[PDB]
């Protein structure tokens, strides 16, 4: 049994962070990663995704070139020559992720690890044991995807991890799902010149992020050309001459339902869920507690309930984030090897975008999120709805909305949810604001650069 | 002799701030206007250069299409189909600002102000004279042009006012200056296909800039085709048979003095400088203090040595940007009118946006400017220099430098300065985080949104 000072199972966001961060306070650590170091995000995440964001982007542009003066650019978009260059980033950002860890001094162990039945915490990967007094799981999660039992034919649908191998852009895509994957996928499809219908269990999308931003963003994919089914969900998949073909039920509340078939479809893209990876891993051997999804439950330290084991990341089944991984696995190594007993992180006040289009960028509470946490007579909202000033000229146009939730007296800028062009870049230093517990008039106090969008968050009245 | 309680000279950008906040707090108001409502900024400044701006964006983009897939657009650029948006979109606002000033019941004097000798600070305009306990002098500035008699030929070129007057796109233009008036006018210019030269007197543009920051936009000037002509000025100009001929002096320190000859110019455009618009005013026949320049002397609260007469913006030749007009403006609409005796603008941490290419965003002080205010000792910069995901995939590079100045053992974050893609609406944030007194700890606590440039200023080390 080969002892180390930290073993992490798993070479993802939050895995190799933790070990780095470790290894330069002096612990001689070693990650076992069974696939390809990066994890979901450098493969088949963030990285690939935002490529092809950048590619859809183009094509929405090229719209508006006529309208500033420039010729209009033919035709046919080529999938195949941007997909090579992705996997080619990809491939350069994976050599660096080894070169970091071998540079730190940190041992790679290839291949898939699970705990044993031994009294304390050892691993076995590919026949030998490995120990180490602080184990830390952040083996991430995976797509989810039907039952064939619940519904017969699921297996000829994909994942976001199959969109990634694509090598041919679909010529009708159905895409399964309302959460933040499904809206990037059809939006970017959609862009690119799939024929793309959007397959949602209610009405709107995003139906967890802020009300003004689910229902404008549904609208904009409504605008962009992206055909929302409401109400709706597959009840049987099956393989034709020429494509799929779907069988769905439409439920609007207050109609009889109805059973309809979408025929030669290319892709269906299921974009229901993550599972967490935690199946393969023996927990049981050891105890360690998890929900009933799998997920490992653990408390604000990312403890376990068994000591010396911690869980950090998708695998944990909360704010399933790149840089959530990453900031708690660091806190956890400065609290294991530099003892800093308060090193955790806050899981308030986390920012997100959505890459859709126009991007969406959001930080805190909901409206609704603060009325029951401060209750209504406390909440105070503004908001604005504008055009950005680049469609002045243009035919096509897309909007900017922005809403502000402030609450108690002070009016504590406790949340900020926008959605237009430039907000995937103009929420980080807002986010620092809202981290250092901003209120109204410290936005209102802080002189406008003009002329942008960002200036309409600090002169809202 | 009619009376007011508040009377403004000059309908722009502080003008029309102050005169609304104003009238919002009781105060029966008028404004003098002998031009166009909206000043210089939606006239011939802010408002056009940013159309002109997204204009220039769009040609620069177009050279990445191929690299992401998409057939290349043939050629041609027409300068007068965006050019008569531009015009339409100018007319559009300034019948917005009109019906502003009606709908808040301030009333709009036609023609140009002047004091008169008359005891009691009065104004008159086309033979009437108006009168009002506060009188506010908001007459801006103009673009400055060397004097026949040190430059013979000089009335040759024209000013940024006459670039909004082009109504075809030269073939050879030269721009003079090194702000960033002339560094815009150079960079739109250059993309939309105009053979481009920059004059400067010295190494680098942008000289009261961080020296990074004035480092690196001189780089990608030259990067992006701008022919930079150093350590030049301008001896003499001559029209010739088929454009301008421009004689310029080169002394480069060290070396001898050359002088050259720049032939077959087609625009010469001086950015040399603003002078300030009070000597039309009769400001002697009051006794109002102004410096040798013109520009009008005022406190931190905007009063002049007169009791009764204020001046905000331009005129008063600092911090010569919109959003300060306004802010000084209002701030002073709320003294006067609400009574709140603190009511002034802070002229700290001010942030501006130059909409080169890529944009650069500056608040707070230069390092240089840290390490005088805190000695060498107490300053520590952070900064970071990389390639844009973006350019993953291109044969075309822009670069994103990024820089954090700390003061004092708790790292106060006192300047930020960074240029390219995505800085002109990253910004403002930070912008707030810095006037709240952030540290560098309060931004290494904020959880990043990855993939996103802004990020990088989170995870400075
Ligand atoms: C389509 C898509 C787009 C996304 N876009 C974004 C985005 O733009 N921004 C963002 O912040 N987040 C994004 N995310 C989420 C982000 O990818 C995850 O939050 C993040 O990857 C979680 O990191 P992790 O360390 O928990 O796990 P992972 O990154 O998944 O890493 C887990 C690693 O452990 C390995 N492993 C598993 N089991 C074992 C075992 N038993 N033995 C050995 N190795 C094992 C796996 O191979 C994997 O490499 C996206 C995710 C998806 C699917
Ligand atoms: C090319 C260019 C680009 C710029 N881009 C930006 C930018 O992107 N962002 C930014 O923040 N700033 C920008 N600026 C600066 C910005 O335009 C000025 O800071 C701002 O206009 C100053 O406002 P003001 O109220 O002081 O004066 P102005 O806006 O100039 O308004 C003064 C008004 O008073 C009127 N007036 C003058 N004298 C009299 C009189 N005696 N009687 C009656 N009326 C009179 C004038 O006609 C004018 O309308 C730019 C300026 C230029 C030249
Ligand atoms: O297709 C084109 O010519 C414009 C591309 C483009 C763009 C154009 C104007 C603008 O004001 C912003 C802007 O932002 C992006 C961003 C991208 O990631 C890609 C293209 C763009």
């Amino acid at each position: 049994v080969a002892s180390y000072d930290y073993l992490v199972i798993g070479g993802g966001s939050g895995g190799l962070a933790s070990a780095r961060r470790a290894a330069e306070l002096g612990a001689r650590a070693a990650v076992v990663e069974s696939h390809k170091l990066g994890g979901t995000c450098v493969n088949v995440g963030c990285v690939p995704k935002k490529v092809m964001w950048n590619t859809a982007v183009h094509s929405e542009f090229m719209h508006d070139h006529a309208d500033y003066g420039f010729p209009s650019c033919e035709g046919k978009f080529n999938w195949r020559v941007i997909k090579e260059k992705r996997d080619a980033y990809v491939s350069r950002l994976n050599a660096i992720y080894q070169n970091n860890l071998t540079k730190s001094h940190i041992e790679i162990i290839r291949g898939h690890a699970a705990f044993t039945s031994d009294p304390k915490p050892t691993i076995e990967v590919s026949g030998k044991k490995y120990t180490a007094p602080h184990i830390l799981i952040a083996t991430g999660g995976m797509p989810s995807t039907p039952h064939e039992s619940q519904i017969p034919g699921a297996s000829l649908g994909i994942t976001s991890d199959g969109f990634f191998q694509l090598e041919e852009l679909p010529g009708r895509s159905v895409i399964v799902g309302a959460g933040y994957i499904a809206v990037e996928m059809a939006g970017i499809l959609s862009a690119l010149g799939s024929k793309t219908s959007l397959m949602i269990r209610h009405d709107k999308v995003l139906r967890s992020f802020d009300s003004m931003i689910s229902t404008n963003c549904t609208e904009e994919l409504e605008n962009a050309g992206v055909e929302v089914l409401k109400f709706s969900q597959v009840k049987e998949v099956k393989k034709t001459l020429s494509g799929l073909e779907v069988s769905m039920v439409t439920a609007v509340p207050g109609r009889l339902p109805v059973m309809t078939m979408i025929p030669d479809v290319d892709c269906l893209l299921w974009a229901i869920g993550r599972v967490p990876n935690t199946k393969d891993l023996s927990l049981n051997k050891l105890g360690i507690q998890t929900d009933d999804k799998g997920h490992i439950i653990v408390d604000e330290f990312q403890n376990t309930n068994v000591k010396g084991i911690y869980a950090v990341g998708d695998v944990c089944g909360k704010a399933l984030l790149t840089p959530v991984a990453i900031a708690a696995g660091r806190k956890l190594a400065h609290r294991l090897f530099e003892y800093k007993e308060d090193s955790k992180l806050d899981y308030n006040n986390i920012p997100t975008v959505v890459f859709s289009h126009p991007p969406i960028g959001t930080v805190g509470l909901t409206e609704d999120e603060a009325i029951h946490k401060y209750g209504i007579e406390n909440v105070k909202t503004y908001s604005t709805s504008f055009t950005p000033m680049y469609h002045a000229v243009t035919k096509r146009k897309t909007k900017c909305v922005m809403k502000m939730v402030c609450a108690n007296k002070e009016e504590k800028v406790v949340g900020i949810h926008m959605q237009g062009l430039g907000c995937d870049e103009m929420l980080q230093g807002f986010a620092v604001a809202v981290k250092m517990g901003a209120t109204k008039a410290d936005f209102d106090n802080t002189v406008a650069i003009h002329p942008t969008s960002s200036e309409e968050l600090v002169t809202l009245r």
